C-alpha cells in the first residue's frame, strides 16, 4: 500500500539531495524532470525515463474542458498516462495567453484565445478544475508578476498570492476525495527581493503544503540572476520537503538549480527544440540542419542511451528533418526528453556517491565548449 | 486535337523500334513501361516519367465494382490519373485467383475470393465493364492455357481465345462512346508452338486490332524458352501496330524483348520489390536490409536521377526498412518505378541513336556483374 505523499531523501551533498517522492500512482524519483504533456505515444514518454509528466490546467480547460475530461474518466485516462501527474495552477497562461476581462483579490475573469469564451479562476476555481482532471500533485494557485517588477508590485503581488495560498489550501482540503489521494505546493513569490522570499516562505510554512515551488523565475532574468536568487531563496523553504523551480529549463540551468537545492523541474524545451531540429548533447546543443552532418554517422550524442541514438544516425535524422518528415521530429523530440531524464540520472547518481559537485564542473566545461 | 489512337514509328534498329502512341489523353513514348495502378500519389508516379499506367479489372470489379466507379466519374477520377489508362480484360486473375463456378464458350463465373459473390465475365461483359471503368485501352478477354500446356490444350484455348477476340471486337464496336475514344487490343495464343502462334496472329488481323498483345508467357517457362518464342511470335504481327508483352518482367527480360519487337510492357515487379526492400539498379538488384549498406553513403544507384536518389542514401533507406517505417517502402517503390522509367528512355534514345544493340549488351555485362 503506497501513501499519498512521501519524500524520502536519500543522499546529499552540500545544497543537492537526491531521493524520492512515493504517492499512490508511482515513485519519483529526484532530481525529477517532467515533461510537459499537454505528440509522442505514453509508452514513448515512460520509456524515456520519466516517472511524472505534468499537465496545462489553462490548455486543458480551454479544450475540451474539465467537466468533459472528468466524464472521460479524468486526465489519467484522457492522456493515457497512468502515473502521477502534477497540473499547473492555469495562473501563468492567464497573464501570458488570454485576454482578461476582470482581475481583483476575488480572481480573475478571461476570454479564451480560441474562441473568445468567458471563463473564470481562482484559488478555489483553479483547485476544483485540478480535482475534475484528477491529478495527483496540485499547485496552488497564485498571481504572477513581470520581469523586471518594482518592489511596490513584485510585495504586492507575492502578498496576494498568499492569501490566495492559504484559500487554495482549503479548497484542497474540502474535499476528501482530494485531500485523501493527491498533493499541494505552494509557491514562493517575491521577485529578485530577498525580504519578500523570506515573507513568502514563512507565510507558506505557516500554512504547510507538501511541497514548495519557486516561481517567478525564468521569465527574462538571466540564469546569474536566477541563481543569485536561487542561493538565498531555495534555504527559506522547509528542508525536509520537495523544492520545485517551475518552468526551469535548459540543461545548465537545471545542473545549477541542483546545486542549490531543487528537487523538481518542467520544461517545454526539449520537445520545443525537437520540433524545430535542436538536440540536446553533452557537448551543447546542435542544429541538425546544418550541413556538417548530412553525411555524419554518429548518434545525436555518442554517449546518450536512448532508444533513437542506438539507431539513427545524424545523417538520416538530418535527412528526415529536412524533407519536413513528421518521423524526424518526434524522433529528436524522444531523444530530447530522453537525454533530459539522463541527465537527471546522472545528477541522481553523482550526488549518491558524492561527487556531484564534480559531475557539475566537468558537464559545464564539456557543455560550453561545445565539441560536438 | 489529339487523335483517338495513333502509334508512329520514328527510329528502328533490327526488330527494335521506338516512336509514340498518340491518344486523346495524351501521348505514350515506346517502348513503354506501364505501372500497375491498382500507395504512391499520382504525381509521383508521373513524375518518375510513366506516361500510362494499368488497371487491374477483375480487382475493380470485386471493390468498389465497376457501377460504383462509374457513378463516381470512372477510373481516371477513382485513380486521380487523367493520363492514359489500359485496363486488363479480367481473363487471368479469374484463372490465378478466382474459384470459378463454371467455363464454357459462353464465357465463365467465378466466386470472389474476398466475400463468395458470383460474378460472370465473357467477351462482351468485360468489354462493357471496362467502358463503364473509362480506360484508354481496352484488351480482348481471352482463355489462358497454363505452363507447361499440352499441344493440344494450347490450340483449344488458343481456337476459343480467337472466336473471343471477335467477339470483343464487335462488343467494343457496339458502344460508339468507346468506339470512338478508346482502343482495343487482341492477344496473340498459342503457348510455345510455332504453328499455333501462327494461327492466332492471321485470326487477330483478320478481325483487326489497334495494338496486338503476346500473351502466355512469363507464366514459368524461363527467360530462355521466353525469348525463343518471341523470335518468331512478334515478326508475325502487324508490324505497324504496337506489341505488348503482358506481365513482362524483369529489367533484362524488358531489353531482351525489345530486341525482339516488343513495344510495350507492365509489371508489379517494381512495386512489389519495393515493398519487399529490394531496389533495381544498373548492378544488378539489392536487398537494402543487408549490413553492408547501414553505413553506405550512397543513393540507391550512383547513375539513377530518381528524386529519391538525389537526396536519400542507402544507409538511411535501410534504416527506414529494418525500422518497418512505411516512407522507406514508399522510397523504394518510388524509386523503382522510376528506375523502369529510366531504363525505357536509355533504350528509346539508344534505338533512336542506332546504338541499342551495344545498349544491350553493356547493360547485360554489368547486370548480371553485381557490382553494386
Ligand atoms: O499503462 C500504460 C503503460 C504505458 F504504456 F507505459 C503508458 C501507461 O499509461
Ligand atoms: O491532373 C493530375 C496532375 C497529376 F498530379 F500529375 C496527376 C494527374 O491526374
Ligand atoms: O503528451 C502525450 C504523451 C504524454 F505521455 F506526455 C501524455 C500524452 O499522452
Ligand atoms: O495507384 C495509385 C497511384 C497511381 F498513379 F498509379 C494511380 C493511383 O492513384
Ligand atoms: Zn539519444
Ligand atoms: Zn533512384
Amino acid at each position: 500500500d503506497r501513501p499519498r505523499f512521501s519524500f524520502s531523501i536519500a543522499a546529499r551533498e552540500g545544497k543537492a539531495r537526491t531521493g524520492t517522492i512515493e504517492m499512490k500512482r508511482g515513485v519519483i524519483r529526484t532530481p525529477a524532470f517532467m515533461p510537459v504533456g499537454t505528440a509522442l505515444k505514453p509508452e514513448t514518454v515512460r520509456a524515456t525515463g520519466a516517472d511524472i509528466i505534468l499537465g496545462n490546467t489553462y490548455h486543458l480547460m480551454l479544450r475540451p474542458g474539465a467537466e468533459r475530461i472528468a466524464k472521460l474518466g479524468g486526465l489519467h485516462s484522457f492522456m493515457g498516462w497512468d502515473r502521477p501527474i502534477l497540473t499547473d495552477s492555469g495562473g501563468y497562461q492567464v497573464m501570458s495567453l488570454s485576454s482578461l476581462t476582470k482581475q481583483s483579490e476575488e480572481g480573475v475573469t478571461f476570454k479564451s484565445h480560441l474562441d473568445g469564451s468567458r471563463h473564470m479562476l481562482s484559488p478555489e476555481r483553479s483547485i476544483e478544475i485540478q480535482h475534475l482532471l484528477g491529478s495527483d500533485i496540485v499547485m496552488a494557485f497564485d498571481e504572477s508578476t513581470p520581469y523586471p517588477a518594482t518592489p511596490s508590485r513584485a510585495a504586492s503581488s507575492m502578498e496576494r498570492s498568499m492569501r490566495w495560498a492559504k484559500r487554495s489550501r482549503d479548497a484542497f482540503d474540502s474535499r476528501k476525495e482530494q485531500a485523501e489521494n493527491a498533493a499541494l505546493f505552494g509557491i514562493q513569490q517575491g521577485s529578485v527581493f530577498e525580504n519578500l522570499r523570506q515573507q513568502s516562505a514563512d507565510a507558506l510554512a505557516e500554512i504547510g503544503f507538501d511541497g514548495y515551488a519557486v516561481g517567478g523565475l525564468a521569465v527574462g532574468e538571466g540564469q546569474d540572476e536566477m541563481f543569485r536568487v536561487l542561493d538565498f531563496s531555495v534555504p527559506m523553504l522547509p528542508d525536509d520537503k520537495p523544492h520545485y523551480l517551475m518552468g526551469v529549463g535548459k540543461p545548465d540551468d537545471i545542473v545549477g538549480a541542483v546545486e542549490r537545492g531543487i528537487d523538481m523541474f518542467d520544461s517545454v524545451l526539449p520537445t520545443r527544440s525537437g520540433r524545430n531540429g535542436q538536440a540536446f548533447t553533452w557537448d551543447g546543443p546542435i542544429n541538425i540542419r546544418n550541413a556538417r552532418f548530412s553525411e555524419d554517422l554518429k548518434p545525436l550524442d555518442s554517449e546518450c542511451h536512448c532508444a533513437v541514438c542506438q539507431k539513427w544516425s545524424r545523417a538520416c535524422i538530418h535527412a528526415l528533418i529536412r524533407a519536413g518528415e513528421i518521423l524526424g521530429a518526434m524522433l529528436m523530440t524522444e531523444h530530447n526528453i530522453a537525454f533530459y531524464q539522463q541527465l537527471m540520472q546522472k545528477i541522481r547518481d553523482s550526488i549518491s556517491e558524492g561527487r556531484f559537485s564534480q559531475f557539475a564542473q566537468d558537464f559545464r566545461a564539456r557543455y560550453f565548449a561545445r565539441n560536438s
